């Protein structure tokens, strides 16, 4: 069918910058015609041209069209002008996870387990979509006005071929304390890698700060290849058993990938024993404190 008239820079009133990212600029936005709220991201295009940036630009713009959940940033629109791209994205109230664990230090164990499965449903839905995150971290992962979770940044994810029932993907994309040991030892990802990542969000909301850390990355990748991390005391022994069932070297191990049969046994953890899966976008999250 038809779709709504392209939208254009002079439709909204720009406020203020939201965030800055390398070779971006998110700003929050009112559209005249309707007063919803939205964050656009706007690249230049001379410069994401000039910086070999276009094939993100792209990605990110495929891989959220094909995205419909509660738990991502949604990707509403998209126009152009002679210099900028804009992405018209929800906006993500409360911003960056991250925020609050600094904030706050540690999550308690109902916030732990709350935000978990949300993260958990989230992948769950991705990687049935065949499609990897490859930088999930909690910059990354956003919260709307409710509280529940708005993952985004998705110029680095990849969507695996169905028609070659592809499992690996071969660029280099992350962030040092989150990456997989297999695409540091390989050079390829799959969406057991997310599984990797999951571990150790679930370690610094527990703990306040992920479990691979040094002051350079080279330092954090030669302990993430070792396994050596360690746990501070009082960690909720249930939560423990679970980031040790993530955090495991070899990437058909972990608890939740497709070797080890899916997000059934995941979600079966007894971490999760009083979590109800089916509709976690309409319950009330545990108030942050
Ligand atoms: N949909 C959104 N709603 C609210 N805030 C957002 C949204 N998207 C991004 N932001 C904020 O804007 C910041 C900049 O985002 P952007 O994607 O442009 O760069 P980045 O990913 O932070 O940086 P880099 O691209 O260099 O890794 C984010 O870190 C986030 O705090
Ligand atoms: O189909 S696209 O891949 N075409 C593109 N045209 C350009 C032009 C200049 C630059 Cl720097 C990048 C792209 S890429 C695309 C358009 C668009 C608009 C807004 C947000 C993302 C994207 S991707």
């Amino acid at each position: 069918p038809p779709q709504p008239r392209k939208k254009r820079p002079e439709d909204f009133k720009f406020g203020k910058i939201l965030g800055e990212g390398s070779f971006s600029t998110v700003v929050l936005a009112r559209e005249l015609a309707t007063s919803r709220e939205y964050a656009i991201k706007i690249l230049e295009k001379r410069h994401i041209i000039k910086e070999n940036k276009v094939p993100y630009v792209t990605r990110e713009r495929d891989v959220m069209s094909r995205l419909d959940h509660p738990f991502f940033v949604k990707l509403y629109f998209t126009f152009q002008d002679d210099e900028k791209l804009y992405f018209g994205l929800s906006y993500a109230k409360n911003g960056e996870l991250l925020k609050y664990i600094r904030k706050i230090g540690s999550f308690d164990e109902t916030c732990t387990r709350f935000y978990t499965a949300e993260i958990v449903s989230a992948l769950e839905y991705l990687h049935g979509k065949g499609i990897i995150h490859r930088d999930l971290k909690p910059e990354n992962i956003l919260l709307n006005e409710d509280m529940h979770i708005q993952i985004t940044d998705f110029g680095t994810a990849k969507v695996l071929s169905p028609e070659s029932k592809q499992a690996r993907a071969n660029s280099f994309v992350g962030t040092a304390q989150y990456v997989s040991p297999e695409l540091l030892t390989e050079k390829s990802a799959c969406k057991s890698s997310d599984l990797w990542a999951l571990g150790c969000i679930i370690y610094q909301l527990v703990a306040g700060l992920p479990p691979f850390r040094a002051g350079n990355e080279g330092l954090i990748f030669a302990k993430i290849i070792k396994l050596e991390y360690d746990f501070p005391e009082k960690f909720f022994p249930k939560a423990r058993d679970l980031v040790e069932k993530l955090l495991v070297l070899d990437a058909t191990k972990r608890l939740g990938c497709e070797e080890m049969e899916g997000y059934g046994p995941l979600k079966a953890h007894p971490f999760f024993e009083s979590v109800t899966w089916e509709n976690l976008h309409q319950q009330t999250p545990p108030k942050l404190t």
